[PDB]
């Protein structure tokens, strides 16, 4: 269930710890030789894959920002990158946290790029509830469900479980942000309910 111990520890540490956390800014690209799913950094050696062929041609050889999570394989990261942008104005999203039925009081998390993935945002917030509610905790374990919503104003959900274990590799926890998704800074807000 989600109170596997290791599986709360290992998916905790993953986004608790900023040594796990690759963030570069105005990066470019490796000229080298690299499979039609990925591309290849010099942040320590980094392999970005993605979903599908077509949006690693967007980023090759532009400067682009990275902020993803990463596995020790040196490292790999699943999407995170978004083209660099001069307009680093702070934007904040706002984050409605339900917990346990009651309604918290307004939260917010910080990005400064008018586009973020929502990979970015993802892990911001998990961080904020690791260290507000403690969610992943072995100890009390006072949680065990969850979800991250981001409401777009597009009339579009992009939801992340809380407690996907994966198989238990770093890796397949990261997976799930291949579609190196990006959404509108400013035309959204998130929706969290922990249990």
């Amino acid at each position: 269930n989600s109170y596997n111990t290791t599986n709360r520890h290992n998916l905790e540490s993953l986004y608790k710890h900023d040594s796990n956390l690759i963030e570069a800014d105005s990066i470019k690209n490796s000229p080298d030789i690299v499979t039609s799913h990925m591309l290849k950094y010099s942040v320590k050696n980094l392999s970005v894959f993605f979903e599908k062929d077509w949006i690693s041609q967007e980023f090759k050889d532009k400067e682009v920002d990275i902020y993803a999570l990463s596995a020790q394989e040196r490292y790999e990261a699943f999407g995170g990158i978004t083209l660099t942008n001069s307009e680093k104005k702070e934007i904040k999203v706002p984050v409605n946290v339900w917990d346990k039925s009651k309604q918290q009081p307004p939260m917010f998390i910080t990005v400064n790029k008018p586009k973020v993935t929502a990979q970015e945002v993802d892990i911001k917030v998990r961080k904020l509830l690791i260290k507000k509610y403690d969610i992943y905790n072995n100890r009390e374990q006072k949680y065990s469900k969850g979800t991250v919503t981001l409401d777009l104003n597009s009339g579009k959900d992009i939801v992340f479980d809380l407690y996907y274990f994966g198989n238990g590799d770093f890796n397949s926890m990261l997976k799930i942000y291949s579609n190196n998704e990006r959404i509108d800074s400013t035309q959204f807000h998130v929706d969290v309910s922990i249990s």
